[PDB]
């Protein structure tokens, strides 16, 4: 139908806004700490501590297949991201902080990206 036309064409441009969002987001993360998930090999017991690791890599096939239908599911999985990350490095260590600094720095971006989509529908 036109009406299922129309609807793809909705999601292949949201595609695009985000795109763009994981972009300038990841460029929060110059020292690549989430660029990949984490190895099981080099941290076996990583999945008895997170139940659903998230990293960009990952975002990104996501993305690409467009199997996000809104915002709030990218925002999910970047918040999964930083919460992970949060919880299984402590305070002092250079992940925790990284973390922070991407979440900090990434609410700017994320702020003007909601009103994009409101905005643009």
């Amino acid at each position: 139908s036109m009406e299922q036309v129309a609807m793809e064409l909705r999601l292949t441009e949201l595609t695009r806004l985000l795109r763009s969002v994981l972009d300038q987001l990841q460029d929060k993360d110059p020292a690549r700490i989430f660029a990949q998930p984490v190895s099981l090999k080099e941290v076996p017991d990583y999945l008895d501590h997170i139940k659903h690791p998230m990293d960009f890599a990952t975002m990104r096939k996501r993305l690409e297949a467009q199997g996000y239908k809104n915002l709030h599911e990218f925002e999910e999985d970047f918040d999964l991201i930083i919460d992970n990350c949060m919880k299984y490095n402590a305070r002092d260590t250079v992940f925790y902080r990284a973390a922070v600094r991407l979440r900090d720095q990434g609410g700017v971006v994320l702020r003007q990206a909601r009103r994009e989509v409101d905005s643009i529908g």
